[PDB]
């Protein structure tokens, strides 16, 4: 084909090979995109939430697959199966006055309130709750087969006031009841609220302590256990004129699970939840999780409407529809692209969630690097209005291609960063979006470009109804001159005149932000564990059972209140070692077994036991009057071998005649013959989780297991977690140190899986800030060369990101997930304006500081400000949204956005206007 001299005249002169040679490589991209790797899935929406490196983790996953893999022949075997072997060669209450279980979790259920009336224990709501139940569940097909039934002819009552006050007045059914049973039960409760608190009035009945009468049933436990809030009744009990019931809490006689997804999406999933005496306000039956998939499509809407708001904007900015098209398709055609390389490439076996949210922040700095071409190459059109295509072109790239650079360069490089973080979901959403920056950069590099040369080489010429035309481009013209003046007038004249105003309140409201987010209520770790995340609007009926129900209803708030020892589990001969995939959640190593380990050697005999003896003066160690004959596995096996008389050949090797640091033989023999006996001196098996020794498929040990209770208990709570963590890990791994050979290598871990989580967000998120700041400090040198310049940009940038973290810790954000990306994101996203304003700053002609502010804001300030409007707007286009992410994407782009922007235009325009470099000693030579 023809040859052009220039890169600038192949746009010029054969921009259509241009968009051939790029269609081309998008569609193939699709096609294999689509074809070769499988598709992503979001039926788990935690699937990549888990910390990897960490050692923590690697001990964890090592932990993990110790159990998953010891049973029977398998490897690292519970019994020495081969020597076991030699051993075998050696409905109407008033006659149905009973409930088909107690109820519990497990059971579906639904929390009621009223939308008014200040108690829900008048009778027309207890009606309103057994009414709305039969209404909308025992209503359903489905039910009558899912129902933990007794007979077919009418399965299984519910558990809701409405049936124990039958039962309690021997009324057929809820429908029965009168007022004279509710303050008859009323009367009962209020009697009997002080036995219940004590627990004397216990759970199980028909107590012993308490007037058999107040219990006949076993109701009155049951109800205020689990159907009423724990605020019902109180000490202030008869204190009270009459007790008033916010919540109630009500019991299908069917699973909490994914059988009952039918009847939410059927009668409860878009009805307005109420009859205005009641509504629904909670509800779980466990589809919350699963659920999400077929909500995430449905809000899909939301970013489509998104895409076509940020197409109007930039077609009334750039007065064409087919340049505005061809921007967008190349937008859009980067997702695909980088998803190709996503998953062929660079080889990633999984897609988070998270990344179709990469969507809506793409599309905003898409529009961003648009408007900066367009908006240089009209400048061109005007500073040169007479040129040569080739010529015109290559001047707009000479300046265009930098800048339109630098916005994306450095909002890849803060998404990259994240890949820094040890948690897979982040690093893999770090790595898509900046790849989809730059792809998207390149495209309009090469491909906006060659429209431009198709608009002015074509789309000129293709020129009531017939007027309203006219009015609008007078209008739209009218706009155009009332900005202009706007950003070339009013805008320096408000930013000089109140300049000493901007600077103290911009720098007040960033000492705001720097209170709020580092020390008062200072930004906070997540504390809902991991499977009950939320993941809808809060407003929702699931999100609200998790977050406030959870708290207020007896059954739930004793049982997640309930204390646990840490069970302090140390191990031997299992190296920790993580050997999976460092990205797919779904790969982990197997085991990996060291040959240095062993305890047989008297040696190691001798210091295990002493080690547990050691282990058991520690402060943390919790010592129980109960004693747990596997914890500590060799005592167990010393004392037993201390009971064993000598009377027999057999037991010769086995007498307690022996001293305690047995030969490694006989410890290997009578070592089986002692745990093989435990089936039968005792009725207790062992399982994966049991303490002891571990096998070889030929029963050889290749490893050993140790646990005790901790002193400490379980909490969420990073600090005194950590405190936990800490002292253990520590006093074991200087122990481990006095370890004769082969104990030498041992670990230790317990159920901190989600301690591990915390760890990591934090240390994920921080470091992720400083890699980003460091780069955005770095492009604003390569592109200012003036230090002073640099340093004000660095602080407005910082400024924003108190203002943005400071306001979504007030808003409530905990440290989660997406949130902790976010933070790193905030540095890219802010730095391309003060690039612009910098860029422009030097490049005034002005000797003077007011001069060069003015030219930079006159210059830049329509630009900018298209870039934030257009990315807030998309930004506040995810509010409708039901899924948190979307909805907490859209505050966060709106937020930064204005905070961005107000720094950018105000704070460092002083900092420039009130403190610039005007002599040229800010600037270093190249
Ligand atoms: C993502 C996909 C759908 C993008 C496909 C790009 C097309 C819409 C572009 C590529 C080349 C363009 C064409 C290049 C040349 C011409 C010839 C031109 O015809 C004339 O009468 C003038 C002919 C001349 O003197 O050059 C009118 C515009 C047209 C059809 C252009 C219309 C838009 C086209 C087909
Ligand atoms: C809620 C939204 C969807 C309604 C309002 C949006 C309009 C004000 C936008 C949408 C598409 C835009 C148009 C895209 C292309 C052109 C071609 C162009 O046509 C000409 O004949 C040149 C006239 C001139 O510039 O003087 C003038 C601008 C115009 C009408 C744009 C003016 C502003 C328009 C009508
Ligand atoms: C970066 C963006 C622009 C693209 C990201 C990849 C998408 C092309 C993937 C992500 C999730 C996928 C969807 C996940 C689930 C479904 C339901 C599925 O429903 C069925 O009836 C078939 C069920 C099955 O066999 O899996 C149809 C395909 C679809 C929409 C998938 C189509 C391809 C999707 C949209
Ligand atoms: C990863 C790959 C696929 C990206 C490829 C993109 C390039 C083809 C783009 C990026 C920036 C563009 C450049 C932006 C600015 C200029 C400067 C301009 O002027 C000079 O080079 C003057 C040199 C002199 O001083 O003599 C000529 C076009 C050129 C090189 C452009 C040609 C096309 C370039 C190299
Ligand atoms: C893997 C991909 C994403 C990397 C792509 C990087 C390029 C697009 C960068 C690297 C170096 C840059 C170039 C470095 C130096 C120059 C010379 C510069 O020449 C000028 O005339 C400067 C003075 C003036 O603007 O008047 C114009 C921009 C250009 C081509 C830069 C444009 C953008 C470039 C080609
Ligand atoms: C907008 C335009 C300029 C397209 C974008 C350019 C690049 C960002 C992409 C598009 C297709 C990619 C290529 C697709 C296929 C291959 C084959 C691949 O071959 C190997 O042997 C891979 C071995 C392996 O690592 O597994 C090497 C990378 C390469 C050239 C890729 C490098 C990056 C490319 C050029
Ligand atoms: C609920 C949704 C559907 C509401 C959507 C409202 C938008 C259509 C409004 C909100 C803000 C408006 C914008 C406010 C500021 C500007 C900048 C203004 O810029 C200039 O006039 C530049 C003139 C030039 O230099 O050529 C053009 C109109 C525009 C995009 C406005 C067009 C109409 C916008 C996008
Ligand atoms: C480089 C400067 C000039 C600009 C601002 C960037 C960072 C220094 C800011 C942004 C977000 C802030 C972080 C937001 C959240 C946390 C988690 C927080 O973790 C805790 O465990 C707090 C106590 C608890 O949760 O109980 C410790 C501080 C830290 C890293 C903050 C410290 C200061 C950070 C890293
Ligand atoms: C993904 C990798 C390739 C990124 C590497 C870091 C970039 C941010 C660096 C690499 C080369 C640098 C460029 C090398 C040379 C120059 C020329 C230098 O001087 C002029 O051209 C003056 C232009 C003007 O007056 O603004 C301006 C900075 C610039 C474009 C640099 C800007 C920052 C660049 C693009
Ligand atoms: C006042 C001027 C300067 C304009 C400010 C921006 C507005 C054009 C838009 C953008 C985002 C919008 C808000 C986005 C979300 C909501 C939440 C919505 O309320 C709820 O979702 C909470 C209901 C509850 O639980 O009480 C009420 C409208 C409101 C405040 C919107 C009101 C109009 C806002 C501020
Ligand atoms: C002018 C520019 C800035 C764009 C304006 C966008 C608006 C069209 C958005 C901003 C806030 C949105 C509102 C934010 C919150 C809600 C509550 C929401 O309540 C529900 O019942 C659904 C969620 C639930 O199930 O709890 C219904 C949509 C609505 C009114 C949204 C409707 C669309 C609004 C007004
Ligand atoms: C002149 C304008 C364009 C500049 C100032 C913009 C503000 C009006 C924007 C920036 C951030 C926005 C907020 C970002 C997040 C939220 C949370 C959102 O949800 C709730 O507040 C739910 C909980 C509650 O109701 O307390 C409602 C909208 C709101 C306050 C937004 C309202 C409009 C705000 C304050
Ligand atoms: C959404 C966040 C990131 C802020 C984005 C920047 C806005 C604050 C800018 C963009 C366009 C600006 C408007 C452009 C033009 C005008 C007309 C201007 O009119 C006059 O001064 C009066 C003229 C007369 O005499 O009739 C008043 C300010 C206003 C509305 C500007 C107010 C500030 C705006 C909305
Ligand atoms: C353009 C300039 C002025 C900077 C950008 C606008 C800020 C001044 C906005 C952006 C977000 C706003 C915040 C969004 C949400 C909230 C939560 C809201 O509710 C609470 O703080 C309740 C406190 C309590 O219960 O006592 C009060 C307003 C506040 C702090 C807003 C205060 C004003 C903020 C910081
Ligand atoms: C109603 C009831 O059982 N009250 C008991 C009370 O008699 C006892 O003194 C106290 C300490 O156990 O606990 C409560
Ligand atoms: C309860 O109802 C039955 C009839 O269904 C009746 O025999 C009985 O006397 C009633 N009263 C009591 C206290 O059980
Ligand atoms: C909607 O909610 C109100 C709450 O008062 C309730 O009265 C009404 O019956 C509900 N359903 C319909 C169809 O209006
Ligand atoms: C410390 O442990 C040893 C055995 O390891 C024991 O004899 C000694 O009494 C313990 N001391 C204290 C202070 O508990
Ligand atoms: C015993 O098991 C080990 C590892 O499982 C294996 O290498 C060895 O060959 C086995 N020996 C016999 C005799 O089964």
């Amino acid at each position: 084909f023809k040859f052009p001299r220039s890169y600038a005249a192949l746009l010029a002169d054969w921009p259509v090979v241009v968009l051939g040679m790029c269609t081309l490589l998008i569609v193939v991209c699709a096609l294999v995109g689509v074809l070769v790797p499988e598709l992503p899935d979001f039926s788990d929406p935690l699937l990549g939430f888990e910390p990897r490196g960490t050692t923590i983790g690697q001990r964890l996953v090592t932990w993990n697959n110790m159990m998953r893999n010891t049973g029977y022949k398998a490897t690292l075997a519970n019994y020495p199966y081969k020597y076991a072997e030699e051993q075998a060669r050696s409905w109407n209450f008033q006659k149905d006055s009973f409930f088909c279980d107690v109820p519990s979790d497990g059971y579906s259920r639904v929390v009621f309130a009223s939308a008014g009336g200040e108690t829900l224990w008048n009778l027309p709501a207890i009606k309103s709750m057994c009414d709305v139940d039969n209404s909308r569940i025992r209503s359903h097909p489905q039910f009558s087969d899912l129902c933990q039934r007794t007979t077919a002819v009418s399965c299984c009552p519910s558990w809701t006031l409405g049936n124990y006050i039958a039962i309690l007045n021997n009324r057929s059914s809820c429908q029965k009841i009168v007022e004279r049973d509710v303050s008859h039960t009323l009367k009962l409760l209020r009697t009997c609220a002080k036995h219940y608190q004590n627990g004397t009035l216990g759970p199980d009945c028909w107590c012993t302590n308490v007037p058999r009468k107040c219990t006949k049933y076993n109701a009155v436990y049951q109800i205020l256990h689990y159907l009423v809030d724990k605020d019902f009744m109180t000490p202030k009990t008869a204190d009270y004129a009459v007790p008033a019931l916010k919540y109630s809490m009500l019991f299908s006689p069917t699973e909490k699970g994914e059988s009952m997804m039918n009847i939410y999406l059927d009668n409860f999933e878009n009805w307005n939840s109420s009859d205005g005496i009641t509504t629904v306000t909670g509800i779980e039956f466990g589809i919350k999780h699963s659920l999400f998939q077929d909500y995430l499509l449905m809000d899909t809407v939301y970013p489509a409407i998104a895409i076509a708001i940020v197409l109007l904007i930039m077609c009334v900015y750039t007065k064409s529809m087919f340049i505005t098209l061809m921007t967008m398709f190349a937008i859009i055609s980067s997702l695909i692209v980088s998803y190709f390389l996503y998953r062929v490439v660079f080889n990633f076996e999984f897609f988070p969630f998270m990344n179709l949210t990469a969507l809506i922040i793409l599309v905003g700095i898409g529009a961003n690097n648009a408007f900066v071409l367009c908006d240089v190459w009209n400048y061109t059109k005007f500073d040169k209005p007479r040129a040569e295509t080739s010529e015109a072109v290559s001047v707009t790239l000479q300046h265009a291609a930098l800048s339109m650079f630098v916005t994306s360069f450095t909002t890849a490089a803060a998404f990259y960063a994240n890949y820094v973080s040890n948690i897979t979901a982040i690093r893999c959403f770090g790595v898509y979006a900046g790849t989809a920056i730059l792809v998207n950069y390149v495209l309009m590099v090469t491909w906006l470009p060659a429209v431009i040369v198709l608009h002015e080489r074509y789309l000129l010429n293709i020129f009531c109804w017939a007027v309203l035309c006219q009015k609008c481009r007078r209008v739209l013209f009218a706009v155009s001159e009332a900005s202009r003046i706007f950003f070339e007038k009013v805008l320096p004249c408000i930013v000089i005149k109140f300049r000493y105003l901007w600077l103290i309140w911009f720098l007040a409201l960033t000492v705001g932000g720097a209170y709020i987010v580092c020390v008062n209520p200072k930004m906070k770790l997540p504390s809902l564990e991991l499977s009950e995340f939320q993941v809808f609007r809060s407003s929702h009926p699931f999100e609200r059972y998790d977050a406030e129900f959870k708290k207020l209803f007896m059954f739930e708030r004793v049982h997640h209140g309930e204390e646990l020892h840490m069970p302090i589990t140390v191990i031997w001969g299992v190296s920790p070692e993580d050997s999976g995939d460092p990205l797919n959640p779904k790969s982990k190593g197997e085991l990996t077994l060291d040959s240095t380990f062993n305890i047989a050697s008297p040696a190691s005999q001798a210091w295990i036991l002493h080690f547990c003896q050691k282990l058991r003066n520690q402060t943390f160690f919790h010592q129980t009057e109960q004693q747990d004959f596997t914890s500590c596995f060799i005592e167990t096996f010393k004392q037993w071998m201390e009971n064993q008389d000598c009377d027999e050949p057999a037991l010769y090797p086995c007498c307690s005649h022996c001293s305690f640091p047995y030969k490694q033989e006989v410890f290997e023999l009578c070592i089986k013959k002692a745990i093989m006996e435990l089936d039968r001196s005792t009725g207790y098996h062992l399982n994966n989780k049991t303490p002891g020794p571990r096998f070889d498929i030929n029963d050889t040990i290749r490893a050993v297991v140790l646990e005790f209770q901790s002193t400490f208990l379980f909490t969420l709570a990073y600090e005194k977690m950590q405190q936990f963590y800490k002292e253990v890990d520590s006093w074991i791994s200087h122990e481990l140190s006095s370890a004769p050979e082969g104990l030498s290598r041992g670990w230790f871990v317990s159920n901190l899986e989600f301690y591990d989580l915390q760890d990591s967000l934090s240390d994920g998120t921080l470091i992720a800030m400083g890699l980003s700041v460091a780069v955005a400090f770095s492009v604003m040198l390569l592109t200012t060369w003036n230090i002073i310049i640099s340093l004000y940009a660095i602080v407005s940038i910082a400024g924003t990101i108190f203002v943005t973290v400071g306001s979504l810790v007030l808003l409530g954000w905990e440290l989660n997930v997406l949130e902790s990306v976010t933070i790193s994101v905030a540095v890219g996203l802010s730095v391309n304006f003060a690039v612009h304003y910098g860029v422009a700053y030097r490049l005034a002609p002005d000797p003077d500081r007011e001069g060069k502010v003015i030219f930079s804001l006159s210059r830049m300030g329509s630009a900018i400000a298209m870039a934030a409007l257009t990315t807030f707007v998309a930004g506040a286009m995810m509010m409708p949204s039901t899924v948190l992410a979307y909805t907490q994407l859209g505050t966060f782009m709106m937020l930064v956005m204005c905070v961005s922007w107000a720094f950018a235009t105000f704070f460092f325009q002083c900092l420039c206007r009130c403190l610039g470099p005007q002599g040229t000693c800010g600037q270093i030579p190249f």
